[PDB]
C-alpha cells in the first residue's frame, strides 16, 4: 500500500524526442515484460 518510492527525477516531461525515450522505453518494457518477463520472472525469482 503505497507508491513505491520518491527519487525526483525519474519523469516523462514529454516535449521532444525524450518523449519517446520515456514513453517509448515504458511501452516497450511493458511489450515487452507484459508478455514475457512478467511471465518467466512469475517462476523464476527476480
Amino acid at each position: 500500500d503505497a507508491t513505491l518510492t520518491e527519487k525526483s527525477f525519474e519523469t516523462d516531461m514529454n516535449l521532444n524526442f525524450q518523449n519517446l525515450s520515456v514513453m517509448g522505453l515504458r511501452i516497450l518494457l511493458l511489450k515487452v515484460a507484459g508478455f514475457n518477463l512478467l511471465m518467466t520472472l512469475r517462476l523464476w525469482s527476480s
